[PDB]
């Protein structure tokens, strides 16, 4: 199935990187990138968000969720970085 760097939820500053199996109807992992910072909890590093999904888009409509930057692709683990 498809494995994507996702941790278990957005707390660590980094070190968000965890071997995760998607779902079935998914085949496609996204990545939320964010340098800015509101309050603590947080660190001198920036902060992702790694999850899975069924359709690989870039496209910032509210960005509501500090969705800035989305890195998406249709390979396991296709970055392995935080």
């Amino acid at each position: 199935m498809l494995k994507c760097y996702t941790c278990k939820e957005p707390m660590t500053s980094a070190s968000c990187r965890t071997i995760t199996r998607c779902k079935p109807e998914d085949t496609a992992c996204m990545t939320t990138l964010v340098t800015v910072e509101a309050e603590y909890p947080f660190n001198q590093s920036p902060v992702v968000t790694r999850s899975c999904s069924s359709s690989c888009v870039a496209t910032d409509p509210d960005s509501i969720g500090a969705a800035h930057l989305i890195f998406c692709c249709f390979r396991d683990l296709c970055n392995s970085e935080l």
